[PDB]
């Protein structure tokens, strides 16, 4: 078949579905002695995402879904749940688990998962 390229295609379509999302720009770049509480042990943005598309660094599709993930627990973590910025991230979170469901993308993952654990056991 095609191996990884189509995963890859879907996952390019779904960071840039997330980009042009209402209020996707606040997570597009990373923010340029600072407060211990304010360093991110792991920051990430879509920029991040789109370039190791781009250079293909990622070798599996679940590996594409934790960074996009990491950049929304890091966007609960780092705001208040009631603040405007905690809520527009809530909802693109929403959007981007509900776009796996419709683009199919979940079907890659438990692809990756029956593989993985089938090699180990056998």
């Amino acid at each position: 078949f095609q191996g990884n390229k189509q995963w890859y295609l879907l996952a390019n379509q779904l960071i840039l579905s997330l980009s042009k999302y209402e209020g996707g720009h606040i997570f597009e770049k990373l923010v340029d002695c600072p407060d211990y509480y304010d360093v991110i042990k792991n920051p990430m943005s879509f920029s991040c995402i789109k370039t190791k598309l781009k250079k293909g660094q990622y070798a599996y599709p679940s590996e594409f879904v934790k960074d996009v993930q990491l950049i929304f627990d890091n966007c609960s973590l780092y705001n208040t749940s009631n603040s405007v910025v905690a809520i527009t991230g809530k909802n693109i979170e929403t959007y981007f688990n509900n776009q796996l469901i419709v683009m199919g993308y979940n079907n890659f993952i438990l692809k990756e998962k029956k593989i993985n654990d089938m090699l180990k056991l056998v």
